[PDB]
């Protein structure tokens, strides 16, 4: 169809949503799903500085997971659903 208007959770409104997942695993899914481009632009800005201030490292897994932690409190500050290890056996 020609109608793409999701409902952001950060803004709590109806946005156009994204077209391609930016984050990995499920996290990127919820963002790309519930976190519209507008909301993402609010995190990305705080993300870049959060990494420089908290002294993070996207190259390190210890910090990477940390970022995904902060973003939640900012955008997903309600679900806090974190999953790691999804492997479909045959059905959902």
């Amino acid at each position: 169809m020609g109608s793409r208007t999701i409902f952001c959770t950060f803004l709590q409104r109806e946005a156009e949503g994204q077209d391609f997942q930016l984050y990995p695993g499920e996290l990127g899914k919820r963002i790309y799903n519930e976190i519209s481009k507008e909301a993402w632009a609010q995190w990305q800005h705080k993300q870049t500085m959060l990494i420089n201030e908290k002294k993070l490292n996207m190259m390190n897994a210890e910090h990477r997971k940390l970022l995904e932690q902060e973003m939640v409190n900012f955008l997903f500050e309600g679900k806090e659903v974190h999953i790691e290890g999804y492997t479909p056996e045959d059905k959902k």
